């Protein structure tokens, strides 16, 4: 019965009292380990947004209707008040290159700008995960894969969130993602909920029922200037999750709004100040 | 200090026990999200020893996939079976892939770590310079940013899934230097937990001991990630008997030379000492 968050909590405790402290590309410095899982149940309602500091609800939602949407372009973001992409996007002002709404719905066509019709062009991923879960959920390759060799050097940034599986049982889905860097302090709350919303998403359209988000990291660290933050967070004690409903009948996963999702009693924690590294 | 092979012992008794029985024709028995990790440090390698396995057959396919190779004949002629029954002419035509020849598991391991995008036309056509070469790139990035956080050979490609004999069980692994010390991550979608995963394991801690000896580091862990973890229902019987064994601390694994490059390791190369398994168990693949 302990609360899912305390397994966010003890992997930041145990980065800073055991993990490795090292350079990194952006020139702040990490104290990191190699190798984590966390599983969060998404069942009878539950949401797994983190309470120990507010998170970002409002962009999680937005970027993954964005991401369902194909789109690579974030002046869709920005005109939404959201700028989470725009460290990495001044090619034209806002052409992220084939980054994940282009991996999920085209895998392998050829990448021109972020206006181009890719229609019939590569794989859809997102669709093919729908199509077997309807009607063949015992399948083990139910997989969206976002890292492509051939167009990480195209990509504003490498993708941090190399695949995810779905997984069917007890009229259930489950999801587990491979975040290959995770920024403890920062990204992972917000990762958190991006991919138990997908789950969430595609449980309703699949008549399914969510159950849990396993969330695999490879690289997992905290930042070298964010540990006296984390050290007042973990003072903090959970509260509990949020409930989300879905307010009707959605029947395709493209056909979800920003205002079809019911997010009651996020109670979170004020939000502490953490300068994101460059 | 527990032995590391209890973590894939309990995670067998927590399958058998609580996972999910669902529906080949035969039955599974299921957990989705598991984790282990083992030691690959102070030459030891974790080879699992509450039951024989192949080694020879470990070493000489990973062999094969670092020549980019995808004929299976080539395993043959060493007296390695493992992939017969994914790639005999009559198992190819039943898949659909009638203009194949015996042998041809199509774009899988060794095609997707050397040349990753390349169009596949079939196992002798030579791809020298086509698709990414993932696994030069990660001994590249290793020498020359340890601390990089993309380190991945990813063998999940799809676009190449429908041309597969088998759609590659291990989807992508990542690379994690610290002290001195290579480690690896693996994420397997689908874990046959009997059959294969103790091959698996051997697998990939050996390739760790390559990638290291090649780059002037040590291997410190192997992190096995599943998806899909499962017993095949006929398994549990003789599974039940292995959980009774109690394991053997693991042999130790030294390179007799020093290589240069990766593609340069030969089997005599490996010298793996001190390995006292209890005896094979039966176990029919499904
Ligand atoms: C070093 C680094 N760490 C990250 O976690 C990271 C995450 C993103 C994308 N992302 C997945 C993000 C999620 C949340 C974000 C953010 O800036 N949130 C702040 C302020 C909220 C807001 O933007 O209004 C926060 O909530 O802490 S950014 C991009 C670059 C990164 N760079
Ligand atoms: C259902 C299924 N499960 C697997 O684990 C699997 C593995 C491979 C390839 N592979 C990675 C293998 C590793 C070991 C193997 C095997 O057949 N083992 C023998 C014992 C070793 C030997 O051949 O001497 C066995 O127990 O039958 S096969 C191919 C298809 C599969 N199919
Ligand atoms: O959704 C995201 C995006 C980024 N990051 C973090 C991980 C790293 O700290 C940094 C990305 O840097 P590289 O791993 O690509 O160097 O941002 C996340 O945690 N989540
Ligand atoms: O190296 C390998 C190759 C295959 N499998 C097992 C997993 C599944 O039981 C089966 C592959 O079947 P699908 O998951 O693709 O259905 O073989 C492994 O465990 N390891």
């Amino acid at each position: 019965m302990r609360h899912d968050e305390y397994q966010y909590l003890d992997l930041i405790r145990q980065i800073m009292r055991t993990g490795n402290r090292k350079g990194d590309r952006t020139g702040t410095g990490t104290i990191s380990m190699f190798g984590a899982q966390m599983r969060y149940s998404l069942r009878d309602g539950i949401f797994p947004l983190l309470t120990t500091k507010r998170v970002f609800w409002r962009g999680v939602a937005e970027e993954l209707l964005w991401f369902v949407r194909g789109s690579t372009n974030a002046k869709e973001l920005q005109e939404k008040d959201i700028h989470i992409w725009d460290g990495n996007s001044s090619r034209e002002e806002g052409d992220l290159g084939p980054v994940y709404g282009f991996q999920w719905r085209h895998f392998g066509a050829p990448y021109a700008d972020m206006h181009t019709d890719y229609t019939g062009q590569g794989v859809d991923q997102l669709q093919q995960v729908i199509d077997t879960i309807k009607n063949n959920p015992d399948d083990r390759r139910i997989i969206m894969c976002a890292w492509n060799p051939v167009d990480v050097p195209k990509m504003a940034l490498p993708p941090c969130h190399c695949l995810c599986q779905f997984y069917v049982a007890n009229g259930e889905l489950s999801c587990q993602l491979y975040q290959r860097s995770a920024d403890m302090g920062l990204g992972v709350p917000f990762n958190i909920a991006s991919y138990a919303l997908l789950t969430y998403m595609i449980a309703h359209v699949t008549d399914l029922k969510p159950g849990d988000f396993v969330h695999t990291l490879g690289d997992a660290h905290v930042y070298s200037n964010h540990c006296e933050a984390l050290e007042e967070q973990l003072k903090r004690e959970p509260r509990p999750f949020p409930s989300l409903k879905i307010k009707r009948k959605v029947e395709n996963i493209s056909d979800f709004k920003f205002e079809d999702f019911e997010l009651d009693g996020y109670k979170p924690h004020p939000k502490i100040k953490m300068e994101m590294a460059v």
